[PDB]
Protein backbone atom coordinates (compact mmCIF):
# COMPACT_ATOMS: atom_id res chain seq x y z
CA UNK A 1 0.00 0.00 0.00
CA UNK A 2 0.95 3.70 -0.09
CA UNK A 3 3.85 4.53 -2.83
CA UNK A 4 3.95 2.12 -5.34
CA UNK A 5 6.65 -0.12 -6.15
CA UNK A 6 5.35 -1.10 -10.00
CA UNK A 7 4.38 1.51 -12.28
CA UNK A 8 2.31 1.18 -15.78
CA UNK A 9 3.22 3.35 -18.41
CA UNK A 10 0.08 4.95 -19.68
CA UNK A 11 -0.55 7.10 -22.93
CA UNK A 12 -1.79 10.88 -22.87
CA UNK A 13 -4.44 12.06 -22.60
CA UNK A 14 -5.04 8.79 -20.35
CA UNK A 15 -2.54 8.62 -17.92
CA UNK A 16 -3.29 12.32 -17.05
CA UNK A 17 -7.24 11.23 -16.76
CA UNK A 18 -6.00 8.50 -14.17
CA UNK A 19 -4.24 10.29 -12.23
CA UNK A 20 -6.37 13.48 -11.72
CA UNK A 21 -9.18 11.33 -11.19
CA UNK A 22 -11.47 11.41 -14.35
CA UNK A 23 -10.76 7.60 -15.71
CA UNK A 24 -11.28 5.18 -13.49
CA UNK A 25 -11.41 2.07 -15.77
CA UNK A 26 -8.43 1.48 -17.80
CA UNK A 27 -8.71 -0.69 -20.19
CA UNK A 28 -6.49 -3.52 -21.50
CA UNK A 29 -6.18 -6.78 -23.20
CA UNK A 30 -4.78 -8.85 -20.32
CA UNK A 31 -5.70 -9.22 -16.92
CA UNK A 32 -3.32 -9.43 -13.97
CA UNK A 33 -3.60 -10.08 -10.21
CA UNK A 34 -2.01 -6.79 -9.77
CA UNK A 35 -3.75 -5.20 -6.30
CA UNK A 36 -2.64 -2.10 -4.43
CA UNK A 37 -0.78 0.69 -5.36
CA UNK A 38 0.17 1.21 -9.05
CA UNK A 39 2.62 4.08 -10.32
CA UNK A 40 1.32 6.15 -13.56
CA UNK A 41 4.35 6.23 -15.97
CA UNK A 42 3.94 8.65 -19.00
CA UNK A 43 6.25 10.15 -21.11
CA UNK A 44 9.06 9.15 -19.01
CA UNK A 45 7.78 10.03 -15.76
CA UNK A 46 6.05 9.21 -12.97
CA UNK A 47 3.58 11.46 -12.39
CA UNK A 48 1.26 10.29 -10.04
CA UNK A 49 -0.66 6.88 -8.67
CA UNK A 50 -4.26 4.74 -8.25
CA UNK A 51 -5.01 1.93 -6.83
CA UNK A 52 -5.47 -1.17 -8.70
CA UNK A 53 -8.56 -2.45 -6.61
CA UNK A 54 -9.83 -5.24 -8.91
CA UNK A 55 -10.13 -6.39 -12.67
CA UNK A 56 -11.61 -8.97 -26.61
CA UNK A 57 -10.69 -6.34 -23.63
CA UNK A 58 -10.67 -5.81 -19.96
CA UNK A 59 -10.95 -3.20 -17.89
CA UNK A 60 -8.60 -2.34 -15.05
CA UNK A 61 -10.97 -0.94 -12.45
CA UNK A 62 -8.75 1.93 -10.04
CA UNK A 63 -9.34 3.85 -7.12
CA UNK A 64 -7.72 7.09 -5.03
CA UNK A 65 -5.79 8.28 -7.70
CA UNK A 66 -3.92 11.15 -7.30
CA UNK A 67 -1.11 13.20 -9.12
CA UNK A 68 2.27 14.25 -7.41
CA UNK A 69 2.99 17.95 -7.13
CA UNK A 70 6.12 16.99 -8.78
CA UNK A 71 6.53 14.29 -11.51
CA UNK A 72 9.46 11.96 -10.15
CA UNK A 73 11.66 11.04 -13.44
CA UNK A 74 12.65 6.86 -14.36
CA UNK A 75 15.03 5.33 -14.15
CA UNK A 76 11.18 -3.78 -16.29
CA UNK A 77 9.33 -6.87 -15.10
CA UNK A 78 7.49 -9.11 -16.69
CA UNK A 79 3.68 -9.43 -14.77
CA UNK A 80 3.54 -13.23 -13.63
CA UNK A 81 0.44 -12.88 -12.20
CA UNK A 82 -1.82 -13.96 -14.40
CA UNK A 83 0.82 -17.47 -14.94
CA UNK A 84 -0.57 -20.61 -14.78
Amino acid sequence: MERPKLGLIVREPYASLIVDGRKVWEIRRRKTRHRGPLGIVSGGRLIGQADLVGVPLYAWVLENAFRYEKPLHVPMFVDLSEVR
